[PDB]
């Protein structure tokens, strides 16, 4: 009888209560689960969260969204990544158009086995259109400019979407679900010491009241502190500040008159002088944070730059000042200790992958769930999947800064001097030669429906084009085979006319994001 019988989770934030909720639903009566628990600036997500996590618990969006002031996200909107200037909230003007581009969630249609992105690049090369990639290929762009909801009020779906929420209210919601419905034991207090047997395996966590929380498997959700994985288990952290220079944030939440200009159904990533600022809008308020590099901006500099952009009084404003730890553990799972969330790895939230890394770790844990013999092949496989997923998004995020044309400050210039990973250099070369990068091979509903489908190809061709083309990088030439298929090019133009029809229709019939939020809340 080598089954795990007891699980102890250290940490009672989002990662802790997502882990406890999911594991308890997954394991039921067979395992005892105990969690040891010692301003809201907003959090954004990616579309698989409902299918991977909340659907597993049986929680419909109509249930959990009103419990955490959740709102909708159709894309990340990148503002001022091509033009020089101060950290400012509204886009600058680059050659007649605002300097912004969208990174939405919808998959690009194909025609003749070629993605719509490549017909756009063909038309641009031919000089017949000047339209930006995102507005030519994505119907969602017109809906976001008109601050539309992603659904009609009665639930009729319209566009692929994810969520904005206050992460603390989500954790409180999941704590109530886990403890009242899934028989998870909540234990207040601080950890006194970590008990370890003669082979380095954790046997129990001892609270400051002298209680020993014994278990066979231990989940470290203690945040940056990494109390089990880094302190007790002594697993080293791999600092990756040599690739991503931002290491600090100053953040707050701002009350907002939604009746003036609505609630933006997207996250904004606003380029600053020494980093970038997020904007996460919800009903009645938005969360915002300047993510910056202490190697290029002083603390007061960033604080004041951040407050100046939003018109905040710096002397009379509550501000979260946090330094963060960019990288991942050498191994996410060591012996019988699994790190999840900030205790495992962290990247700046430029593409909203934080919650995704948590649900991914939790899903992969159940996919590689151990017994008390703790076969190394299980944790080795787990660690490889975590390492591959993190490094792939790390590289993706770095390309956001590397491909930006900005050189006006030392921060934006120093990004272009960093070592570009060989796999990303190859990707830029394929892109310049007109090839698709990681073209999707499944349909959209399956893509966000099967975890392992998205997990293997997390950043697809549409996403690379959103970033590269949005930042001003186009192929050296269109895909060469298209020169041999002129009838396909002529046929594919009906797809662009279809997007334009859908842009008009979505703007003219969808309700406002504000209207839906008030209906929901």
């Amino acid at each position: 009888d080598n089954r795990i019988n007891r699980i102890v989770i250290l940490g009672g934030g989002t990662a802790g209560w997502m882990t406890a909720s999911y594991l308890a639903k997954a394991l039921g009566d067979t395992v005892t689960i105990t969690l040891l628990e010692a301003i809201g600036v907003g959090e954004a997500t990616v579309p698989n969260l409902q299918r991977v996590f909340f659907d597993f618990l049986g929680l419909r969006e109509e249930e959990w969204m009103p419990e955490c002031n959740a709102a909708f996200k159709t894309a990340v909107k990148f503002i001022n990544w091509r033009t020089p200037g101060p950290g400012e909230a509204k886009a600058r003007t680059i050659d007649g158009r605002p300097d912004h581009f969208y990174h939405p969630f919808g998959l690009l249609p194909e025609h003749g086995q070629v993605p719509l992105s490549h017909y756009w690049a063909y038309n641009r090369a031919a000089g017949t259109t000047d339209e930006p990639f995102d507005y030519a290929c994505f119907a969602e762009t017109a809906a976001m400019d008109a601050v539309r909801a992603p659904k009609w009020l009665d639930g009729r779906p319209a566009t692929r979407y994810a969520w904005h929420f206050d992460a603390h209210l989500v954790a409180e919601f999941l704590r109530r679900h886990a403890t009242e419905r899934l028989n998870v034991e909540h234990v207040q207090g601080e950890m006194q010491q970590v008990l370890r047997d003669e082979r380095g395996f954790i046997t129990a966590l001892r609270t400051v009241e002298g209680r020993d929380l014994e278990g066979d498997l231990f989940i470290d959700c203690s945040g940056f502190r990494g109390l089990l994985i880094n302190k007790a288990m002594e697993e080293p952290f791999i600092d990756m500040n040599d690739q991503l220079l931002c290491n600090r944030a100053v953040a707050t939440a701002i009350k907002h008159d939604d009746d003036a200009h609505g609630v933006e159904p997207y996250t904004s990533a606003i380029a600053m002088r020494s980093g970038w600022s997020w904007k996460i809008p919800m009903l009645g308020r938005f969360g915002t944070g300047y993510v910056y590099s202490s190697r290029f901006a002083e603390k007061d500099e960033a604080t004041l730059d951040f407050c100046r952009m939003w018109g905040l009084d710096p002397e009379n404003t509550p501000l979260n000042q946090v330094a963060f730890r960019v990288g991942r553990n050498r191994r996410a799972w060591v012996k019988n200790c699994v790190s999840i969330g900030l205790a495992s790895c962290f990247l700046e939230p430029l593409e909203s992958t934080g919650i995704y890394f948590i649900t991914a770790a939790i899903y992969q844990l159940t996919q590689h769930f151990p017994d008390r013999t703790f076969a190394l092949a299980l944790s080795d496989a787990f660690n490889h999947e975590i390492e591959a997923m993190f490094d792939d998004t790390r590289d993706f995020i770095q390309a956001h800064f590397y491909v930006s044309p900005r050189t006006d400050t030392p921060f934006w210039k120093a990004n272009k001097d960093l070592h570009l990973p060989e796999q990303m250099r190859e990707k830029i070369a394929m892109y310049k030669a007109g090839l698709p990068i990681n073209a999707p091979v499944t349909d959209e509903s399956t893509y966000y429906g099967r975890f392992e489908a998205e997990f293997r190809n997390f950043w697809t061709n549409g996403s690379y084009y959103c970033i590269f083309a949005g930042l001003g990088l186009r192929p050296d030439n269109p895909l060469p085979m298209l020169r041999h298929r002129p009838e396909q090019v002529r046929e594919a133009q009906a797809l662009f006319a279809g997007v334009k029809d859908k842009q008009r229709e979505l703007v003219e019939t969808l309700p406002s994001n504000l209207e839906f939020l008030r209906s929901l809340h």
